[PDB]
């Protein structure tokens, strides 16, 4: 057992480091502001720090909401975890402000103090000794059912039952073979799922989804993302992401003859949909996206290119990130979203010819993982968009930046949940392999530096599920908008590291196609590059946020 | 340009480190001693600081044997890089001492001391600061050949240009064909390779192959490794692994009229070899092995499986550890090293059955990277061997354990070259991009984000490089048995490191697998788990040579 005082010893360490991450980061703001203002420049010259110090936020607040929610309900197994992650965040946090106070100039006393705390020496000595991140890794092998038990209501609890079950039965068997032939998505499986509401989970009711009108919980979206993503990231919890991203901007930007048309066609998959941001020359960067849209009678023909447009082949339509203003003077202010419509295709390209005489071709490009929708080099030609596929019509033209934005909340919210599936699946294999693999005598588990692995592989798992979870429901009350990128870069990241050391344990095992621990970890390297790069999202979406927060707080 | 008293500075910091280090390593080795000696109960039970011991060692030593080579020839580039890994290295091992200090129960008072030194602040403020990150990143691109530029001879020097011109033009075209389509290597490229000398690096000239007949220096072999793992880790930096492990075991065991026959055939690749040690219940644990030799006349019968056999089809003789002795409890005294021979395939699966009826089938492995060999699942049915085939031919038996440590060490130091090549080809790829790709609108390498991981990944080459080649000039001199498994365990892992960064730095293109830095990734992740995973390396190689050195030392 713990000791009795270790949540209250984390609760008033995390606190402290608290406080000095909010000074760095006034400290941070003021070095880069000029008139009351956050300068581009200074932002650019003083990246290092920016970058740190969004990535001591993320590991801080992960620790503060996983030890917040110890109540009466939480298992045994994830009291000890969350406490074993804390501890780590404390070292992790304090390591980073280190770093952060000496590029800054700023006095570091206090971190000293926190160091030499004896508080911490204990917790390390008890929360983190060998003996109990041992007793911690039997218990996980006990009751697995218990990892990760993050609060949900009833009906919460039997949706991931059901389609932990599903994916169990269904998604699962298909998986390796999907990956290892690259095949796309099959239609059976396509069926299955557009029948369970896979592609209505974010559409109001009211317009044919299953989301209730009044609000905007995206806990159910991500329960269903997390017990599918378990089976196949690309192949099933991956087929909720582009409806999410579409009916957002949807959502925020399209007309109520527009959201009635296509929110009820896209929930029943019919069409399915993709989503067509990112340019050979900027992914990034979506103000500076150059596909050009020249303005016909009736509509638009467009001419340039995207790529990795994933699921482009099958999708029946593409929203399309288009400047339908020549003066690139503008920005982002001269962007608009653009409804695509295809023929659905099952290969790895296509070559579609329209009426009018343009042209919209495909070409796949192979990737280490992430397999079964392709993601598409896309070349337009002249390719004509009627004026009804603005999303917004008139008033949507110079304003598909803001509703582009509005959709890419959402799936990071979605990719946490996504991340959070891979995890719990690497886990578990590793979980069982440990327990069935002997070395020099005994199972692999019963060593104490295999317990320490899976403890931690758990306890960083277990908060980031808490944080994904926490994050959603700040969502739901209209807050957490620059939370939801947080999260995502915590929780990405934190699936590269999960499939990781989860691959190292089950040894030459580990590196084989046939072992499903090795698709896990090329998986899950691309969940820190797309949806957001870690770096883009750490400077431009969380440190800015940052860093204005305090601008204000001070002014 | 950086401060001139730096050097003195980090090296008094590491000094200081290293007390605390030899101080933790006594202390370990009293908890782990009963009665005089290591006890293997107790060792088992002090895993967790015996593996943090062992980094921690090897993040010392790669900092020390790097600073120890800066002298006047030393490149303007590698001396910043050096003094950058050498401070993040006195934060790296402060930070694994307090955590084995805590886990020992050891008074920290000096670890305080060391964090809160002004010497150190003023360090991380002038060699890791934001600007001085960024200047080494520009004059790594202005002078990318003087990046780990160690002292080589002008004899070295030109075999490196000549086999760094030939993985360029000859292997680097065909390596991303090899990897997709998962080829066995081309015959063209072998015979290539076979008139280069690559398979006689590592036997003298008094048997045919192309080193000294008195030393034993591998620094010829690790620079050939290093520039054709460049170009290909699986398709050409690993055709020297084999024989270097084979020859090493002949020349340490073999008659003498075994070292003739044997010795200049395999120089000129007339049998390639091919390495069968790991079984389906054994990889770490060779001292468990259980595939079983029954004498009859004129030699001996195998039966039993053997896994992850690289080039075993092609192959025509293979290194078999085979337990001859049926006393199971003997361990390693029971086994013996048999060379099975076998006609040359080229399939993803053989059969081959012997004219007296015994038989040896095998079927490939897929892997997600290394691919070119295939690593196969073998199946031995009443194989003969004869009794000339024993290494050591009757006074062999029994003592194949031995022969293959003996060849371990080297295939370790080869594997160090190994890790090294994939780094550089990773770094370097990286660096391109960035002078590239334009983000923003600057060139990536203009963002100090970008400087920062740019030098911190070239830090850490350069550091694994200068310690590689002194672990090698140990091997020269018939020392460093144990540093040449310490150099492969950081190297294996730094190339993880290095090759996830240069990925991360290339965004979408990094995932692709028509680009190179991919299947850097996939590759180098094999590079901690064969050849002696990561953690058996820690545990029963270098910490406990580590601990009883320690305890010889107190006697
Ligand atoms: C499907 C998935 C793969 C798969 O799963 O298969 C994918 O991979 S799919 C491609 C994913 N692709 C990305 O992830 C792009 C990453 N890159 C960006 O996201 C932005 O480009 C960054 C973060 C760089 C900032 O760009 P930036 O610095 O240039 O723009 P900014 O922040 O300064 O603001 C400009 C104006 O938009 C307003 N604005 C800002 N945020 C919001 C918001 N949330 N809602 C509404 N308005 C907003 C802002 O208030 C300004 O408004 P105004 O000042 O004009 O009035
Ligand atoms: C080809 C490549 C892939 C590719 O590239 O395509 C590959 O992947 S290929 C497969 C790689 N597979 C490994 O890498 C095996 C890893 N696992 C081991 O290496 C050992 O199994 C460990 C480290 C676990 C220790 O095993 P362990 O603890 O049971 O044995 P131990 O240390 O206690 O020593 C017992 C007696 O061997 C003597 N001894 C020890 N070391 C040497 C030496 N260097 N020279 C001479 N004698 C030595 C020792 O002095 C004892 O002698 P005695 O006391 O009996 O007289
Ligand atoms: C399998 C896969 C599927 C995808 N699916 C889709 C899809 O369906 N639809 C779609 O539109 N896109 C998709 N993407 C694209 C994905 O969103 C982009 O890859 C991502 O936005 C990164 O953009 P980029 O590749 O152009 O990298 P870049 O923008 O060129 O940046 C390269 C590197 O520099 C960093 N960086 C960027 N800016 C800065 C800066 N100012 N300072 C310092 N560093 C910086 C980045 O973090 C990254 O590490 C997919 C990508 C992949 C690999
Ligand atoms: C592509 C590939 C190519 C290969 N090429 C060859 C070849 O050519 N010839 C050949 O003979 N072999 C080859 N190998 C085998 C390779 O050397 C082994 O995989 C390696 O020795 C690890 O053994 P293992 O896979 O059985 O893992 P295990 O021994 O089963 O161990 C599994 C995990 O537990 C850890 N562990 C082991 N023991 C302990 C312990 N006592 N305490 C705590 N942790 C422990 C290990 O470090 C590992 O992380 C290859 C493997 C691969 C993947
Ligand atoms: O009949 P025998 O004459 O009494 O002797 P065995 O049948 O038991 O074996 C004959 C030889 O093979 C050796 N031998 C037998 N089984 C062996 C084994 N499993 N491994 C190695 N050597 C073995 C014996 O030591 C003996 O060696 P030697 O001629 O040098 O003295």
């Amino acid at each position: 057992m713990l000791p009795i005082t270790a949540a209250d010893d984390v609760q008033g360490l995390l606190l402290q480091l608290r406080g000095l991450l909010e000074q760095a980061i006034s400290a941070l703001a003021s070095r880069c502001t000029k008139g009351r203002q956050l300068d581009a420049e200074l932002l650019d010259l003083m990246q290092v720090p920016t970058f740190e110090l969004a990535w001591a936020s993320a590991e801080l607040l992960a620790a503060e909401r996983s030890l917040q929610a110890i109540d009466a309900g939480t298992s045994s197994v994830d009291r000890r975890l969350i406490l074993v992650f804390a501890v780590e965040a404390i070292t992790l946090v304090h390591s980073r402000l280190e770093a952060i106070y000496a590029e800054l100039d700023l006095a570091d006393g206090t971190l000293h103090a926190i160091a030499a705390d004896q508080k911490l020496r204990a917790l390390r000595r008890s929360v983190l000794s060998s003996t109990a991140l041992h007793d911690s890794a039997r218990l996980m092998v006990e009751r697995p059912e218990q990892i990760g038990q993050v609060a949900m209501g009833d009906e919460l609890s039997m949706i991931e039952d059901q389609f932990r079950r599903f994916a169990a039965d269904t998604v699962a068997p298909l998986a390796e073979h999907i990956h290892r032939e690259d095949l796309i998505i099959p239609d059976s499986l396509l069926a299955a799922l557009r029948d369970m509401g896979v592609f209505g989970l974010s559409i109001p009711e009211r317009y044919g989804g299953s989301a209730p009108d009044d609000q905007e919980d995206p806990l159910t979206m991500i329960v269903v993302t997390e017990a599918l993503s378990q089976a196949s990231l690309a192949a099933a919890g991956s087929l909720i992401t582009r409806p999410e991203i579409l009916s957002r901007a949807l959502l925020s930007g399209g007309t109520e003859s527009q959201k009635q048309h296509w929110l009820a066609r896209l929930a029943v998959g019919d069409p399915l949909c993709a989503i067509a941001i990112t340019e050979p020359d900027y992914g990034s960067d979506v103000a500076g996206l150059t596909l050009r849209g020249t303005p016909c009678e009736g509509g638009w023909r467009l001419n340039g290119a995207k790529t990795w447009c994933t699921f482009a082949g099958k999708a029946g339509v593409l929203m399309v990130v288009t400047r339908t203003n020549p003066d690139k003077s503008l920005g982002h202010r001269g962007l608009s979203l653009l409804l695509a419509e295809k023929p659905s295709y099952d290969g790895h390209e296509f070559d579609f010819r329209q009426p009018g005489g343009g042209s919209l071709t495909g070409r796949a490009i192979p990737t280490i993982g992430y397999r079964g929708m392709h993601s598409f080099d896309l070349s337009f030609e002249d390719f004509f968009v009627p004026d009804g596929n603005v999303i917004g019509e008139a008033q949507g033209l110079g304003k598909g930046f803001y509703h582009t934005m509005a959709g890419m909340t959402g799936g990071r919210m979605q990719t946490a949940g996504r991340a959070s599936g891979v995890m719990r699946a690497a886990l578990l294999a590793g979980l069982r392999y440990a327990t069935e693999r002997k070395v020099f005598g005994s199972p692999l588990l019963d060593y104490p530096l295999t317990g320490a692995k899976l403890t931690k592989m758990a306890a960083r798992y277990v908060a980031s599920r808490y944080l994904t979870y926490s994050v959603g429901r700040m969502l739901a009350q209209g807050e957490g908008r620059m939370e939801a990128s947080l999260v995502k870069l915590f929780a990405c990241r934190s699936a590269e590291l999960v499939t990781r050391e989860s691959l190292q344990i089950h040894g030459g095992m580990g590196y084989a196609e046939e072992v499903a621990v090795s698709r896990y970890f090329v998986d899950a390297r691309v969940l820190s590059i797309f949806e957001g790069a870690e770096e883009t999202l750490a400077l431009k979406v969380i440190g800015r946020s940052l860093l204005e927060a305090a601008l204000k707080a001070e002014a």
